[PDB]
This record gives C-alpha cells, structure tokens and sequence, in this order.
C-alpha cells in the first residue's frame, strides 16, 4: 500500500503534514485519499490535533499572515477538513481536552485582535474547523461560533462540516438565536447550510420577514415628499430580493416556496412604480 | 480594432464585449481609447453596460485565500464602467436605472454589513462608485457614504472619466460643502479639483480658512516653559500645512503661487528648525 | 577604470542614489538573508545614512499612496522600503542631520496622522504597524506619539522577528520603560511581560511580581468558581484558569526561560495536567 498509509500508521506528523503540503497541485487527489488513510491509522484524532500547528493557535503570526493562506496554514485547514470527512469517534479524553484548550487560547487570540466579528477568512474557518472536528469550548459564545460561519465561507465546506456532530448539536441552537434577532435571512442561510432546514419553520421565518418589511413599506405611504417614497422602496426590494437570492443560493425556487408573495412581480411593480417616481423630481 | 468593438457594441453582444476586454488586458491604455468610441454606437449602451457586469461584480471578491487584489474579471467590469462613463452616453431606459439603482442599493447593503462603507476594498468602493456614477446614485444613499467612496476609489486615476457623471456632478457639490462646514477643508478641496469644480468653490478662501485656524490652535499653546507642548503644537501645525502642500501638488497646483502670501515652504524650515532647537534644548537627562 | 574595484551595493551607498538602492533591494528580494549581512554594512560607507534611507523610503511609504488593483502582497517597493529600515537599524549608524531628523519626524507624525483617520492606530496593517515602528525607531519618536499608539505599533508588528534590529533604537530603548510601567499599571501583564523580553528589558522589571500577581487573582477568580451549581459553570471557570496559565507558559517559552525555573514554586507544570485531568473528569461526568 503506498506512502500514505505508511504516514498515518506510522504516526509522522511532520511527515504527513510535508505530504500534504508537497501534493498541493492537485487538491482533489488528496480529498479523494487522505481521510481514507486517516481511518486506516492507530488512533486518528491525537494525531491530528499534534499534525495541527502552532502558529495557529498562538499569540500572533507570520508577516503577510493575515488574508493570504501560505501552504502551512492550508495544510492544516485542509487536514481539518480530512478528519472531519473521514468520520472518527475516536479520540480519547487527553486529545480531547488538549483541542479544547488550543480552541479556548485561539479564541481569545482572536477577541484581543478585536473581537471574533473581525477575523480572517483563514482564522474562522480555522477555529470552525478545529472545534467542529475535536468539540466546542464551553466558554464559546453562541454569537462566537454565529461569527465563526458567517466568516468561514462555510459553504465550499459544508459537507465535510456537517459531518461534525459538535457542530450538528451547538448549530440549531444558535439558529434559534438568530432566528430570535431580526436576523431571519440568515437563520435560513445557517440552516440550509448545514442540512437543518428540517428543523426550523423556515417558510414562516420568511414569510414572517417579508410580512414585517410589507408592513413598513406600508407604513410610509402617503409621505408626500417622493424621496421618502423611493427610499422606503429601495428598503423594501432590498429585503425581497434578499430572501430571493438567499433562496436561490440554495436552489430553492421562491417562484414555489414563497409563491402567494408573488415577488417576481412585486418587484416590477415597485420598479415601474420607482421609475414613475424618478419621473415626478426632474422638471417633467 | 474598431471593428470588433463596433460589431460587439453594435450587435450588442454582452459577453461578448467582456471576454474582448479581459483578452485585451495586455493593452488597457488602446483599450480606454477605441471602446467609449465604439459604445455609442450600441442601439441601448446603457443596457449593453448592466449586462456586461452582471452580478459577479456586486456579490463577488469572496474568494478564500484572502488579498482582495485583481483578478480580471472585476477588472473588465471598472473598465466597461469608465468607458462607458467616457462615452458620453446617456438617456438609457427607465428599466436600465431602476435595475442598475437597485443593485448599488443591494451591494451597499453589503458593505454595510460588513463592518461599513468606511472599510471597503478600493475595488468594492471604485466599483460601487462607477455603478452609480454611471447610472445614478440610489436615494437611500448618505452623503457620507459618496465622501468615502470618492475617498477609497483613488479617483485621481478615474478622474475625467469620473468627470462626466452628472450623477455625481448633481450631487457630489452638496458633498463638498457639507464637507466644508463639518472641517474636512484639505480633502473638501482635493474632492473640488478631482471633479474639476475649482471654478464653483473659493479654493482659496478654504485652505486658507484651514490654514488660519491651524495658525490660531498653534498660538494658543505657543510660548510657555514647555518643550513637550511647543513640539506638539509644533507638529499639529506643520503637518496641517503640508497637508495643504501635498494637497495642491497632486493637483499640479503650485502652492507657492496659489497660496503664496502664507509663505509655507518658508514657515515649515523656520518650524522643523525651532523643532531642531527644542530637540537640542530638551536633554536636561 | 579600475574604480569597479568598488561593490555594486556600496556604490549605490556611497553615490547616493536612493532609487538606485531601492531598485537594487527590491531585485535581489529572492535573497533576503544576504542582504541582511551585506546592506547593514555598505550603508555606513555613504555620506548621509540617514538622509538616504530616508530618500529610500519614499514618498510613497508615508504618504498612504497605494497600488490601487495590488494588496499589501508587497508592490516590492513596500518590502523594500522596511528592508531598508531594517537594515540601517542594524548598520549602527548613529549622528545624523537635524534637518532628516525633522523631516523624518514629520512623516511618523502624519503617518499616525493618517493610521487616526482610518480607525485609528488599534487597526493597521502588520505592514503600516512595522513600518512607522521601524521609522520611529530610526528616526526617533515624535512628541504627538501617546505611549498606547506605541504599545499599538509594538503589538501589531510582529516584533520578535524584527526584535534584533529593533533593539539598536535608544528612541525606543528610551520610550519602551515608559511605556511598560503604563502596561502594568493597566493589568495587561502577560504581554507586558511579552513586550519587556522581546526589548531585551527583562532585567529592568519585576517579572515575577508581574507574572505573579497575574497567576495569583486568576487563582483566586477560579476558586470562587468551584462551587456553585453547574458542571457548565465549572468548565467554563475551569477553562479560563487553563488559558491563563498557558498563557504565561507559551510566553516564558517563547523567549527561552523555563516557566518553572522563573515562577517555579508554582509547579504551573503540574498545574496544567491536573484541571486537564480534572475537565476529562467533568467531561465523562456529564
């Protein structure tokens, strides 16, 4: 069997860490085999976590570190990535509580560089990644793992993040958050993100939005004042088309889902209607 | 040359026209002067612009391995964008508008949300800055967020293209003064010569005004028995002043004529030399 | 003509042609360990050092103008620009002219100036932060500079690589004290800590005191929290003493003291296994 194997059930860290960094050129090769090599090793999750890095969790790094991704962090993303997809209960209390802490550390990393909300793509994806494979701190906030998503650009990571089950738990529970915030759009994004459409009421959550912006487009009506009037209905197809394109990200067919709202064409309507409104500033 | 850009525009071939521009990369300047020409020949140019950036631009740059540098994808979509501003075309349908002005609605929206207008690529400030330039600045949109577009497009090199607006040449006034009375006065100007408004605004009387306000705030902490405060005082004012000379000189303004009266090449070495002094006269360690 | 008996680099020194050493560094960037040895060196062999690196620098450091398509990926001319201040930190070049100096010092000033504007110091490039970092401490430290915009510019610039060439200042060997009693008396131990080792300043303060006082009110948050009603409750103190302690581990390690021979009688070693052993314990009995 080739080198792979040997790597993980040899237990090199460095060595597989070299590997992958040295296969780069072409990534899906390493999707395809790593994390079946990684089963096919002696205790997957300790390896893993020591395979991790230090820089990564450690008070602060590189020079152009921040917004690039040089092979070394990748690599380590990408092995994240792996042991996720290659689905291991494994890991015994020592790997366990070693990954807490590097997660707890890493975040309070982050907070003193300004808070969780301004983070790298390659540092949420980062903390993401690790807590998803090795468990969630308890000192983590729910609106710390809302930010660490909504920075990670969780989708081209979605199936090997919804394989997690630290996530798949901790995650409906900070939807309901979001859900409870005035932050319904992406509520629906979360959830449909990570396959839990299922456990949301996501259909009232944007009938509920698209109901409460109606409402106050209605609110300012007669203003007279026409700039009040186009912007309320800038504000107003803002919001459709936002839960219009948050659906279609999705491939849900709002044409169908939210058909009675009739977007499509409520939309020409307040454009035409914008359009007449244009008309009336200018002399004629 | 002009004939495959006559045909493109002609014919109205959207994807056409980008995949020309992003080939011929190579040769941007050739490019900026042959494709404004060909775009008044497009039956509806307005409509050919929208279609030719489409939505990469306005939801786009979310690529992972971070360095929100260009790619030419965006970069086809500014260059359509000033070309289109140089062409001098103008009265696209009501349709055209209105989607163009829902778009920089949407891709404000954006900006806002992620952390505000004030921190934003210069491809994404450019970018929004070309949209509305060209087909008109939504209502919803604040003076101040059209004060850090301008700010962070680095507009100098967009400038007698984003010259020919008349969206920005309607509203970009109201900004400059209302830039004026909150003191933004140095960048209220350099605002004032990028669009070539120096003849609507008394350039002379606001960097002045500015100069002598800086002049004052440096006498009121001027004399007194304090190397640390003269220095500091020292410093606010010298660099108001060059300020103002970097200013001029971007615009290819002489100071030394302009505002000449205020001797300012002359008050900075009387000034970094009374530096000097203090620095010499502080030791007493 | 035998006036090629001369090395390139020093007759772009001695010459003067800050173009010239600009064009010179950014091309030889592949190298950089070179330049490093060499640079330092044929930089004292010119007339006015200061003046040079100075003219070096350019305009298009300070000033805020940037390449507008470019990220901080490094137009070359910004790597060279704080290659250049990082080697004539490193050339021992001391007696420059008051004119440069003046001069110079207005550029850290509208720099800052600048850095305010943007949203203040707090946020900067790691680029910017090392850059008017390494201007100030060739140059001098302006008097507008607070001692938090230091700290910031300190912080932010990733110091421990440049830490050899930084520590030749005297601007700032002079400033860093002054700055470090004010991170003291604002509770931010551990990395004033950080910042007196990575100074080389470690002698000058009381590091145990500091990295004490720490340990001990973390002790003493984390007792209240072992009572009190939850197993929740109790990983969350639980890991909060674990951070911190590491914290004070991960920085000793970091400039080769042994957290045990420092702060030994605390047994930080031991520590660390037992709440580890402890939350494995919580862990299986929730």
């Amino acid at each position: 069997v080739s080198e792979l194997g040997f790597l993980c059930g040899m237990m090199r860290s460095r060595g597989l860490r070299k590997y992958i960094i040295s296969h780069l050129s072409d990534v899906a090769k390493l999707r395809e085999e790593v994390p079946a090599a990684l089963k096919g090793a002696p205790k997957p999750a300790k390896l893993v976590l020591e395979c991790i890095g230090r820089f990564f969790l450690q008070g602060s790094k590189a020079f152009g570190k921040a917004t690039h991704m040089v092979p070394s962090r990748q690599a380590s993303l990408l092995i994240l990535e792996f042991f996720l997809l290659s689905d291991c209960t494994e890991m015994e209390p020592s790997v366990k509580e070693e990954a807490d802490l590097a997660a707890v550390t890493w975040r309070k990393r982050l907070i003193n560089e300004g808070g969780v909300s301004n983070a790298s793509d390659i540092d949420a994806r980062g903390l993401l990644l690790l807590v998803a494979s090795f468990g969630i701190p308890a000192l983590f906030r729910n609106e710390d793992l809302r930010n660490l998503i909504r920075l990670s650009c969780p989708k081209e990571i979605s199936d090997a993040l919804r394989r997690s089950r630290f996530l798949l738990a901790r995650v409906p529970d900070v939807i309901q958050g979001m859900i409870k915030n005035q932050m319904n759009v992406e509520a629906v994004d979360f959830a449909y993100t990570f396959g839990l459409e299922e456990k949301f009421p996501i259909w009232k959550i944007l009938t509920s939005f698209l109901r409460e912006h109606k409402e106050e487009w209605k609110r300012t009506r007669e203003e007279d004042s026409p700039i009040r009037l186009k912007k309320a209905n800038e504000n107003y197809l803002s919001a459709m088309k936002s839960v219009t394109r948050c659906l279609e990200d999705h491939r849900v067919d709002p044409s169908k889902l939210l058909s009675g709202w009739h977007i499509d064409e409520k939309i020409i309507q307040l454009e035409k209607e914008m359009a007449d409104l244009d008309k009336k500033m200018e002399g004629k």
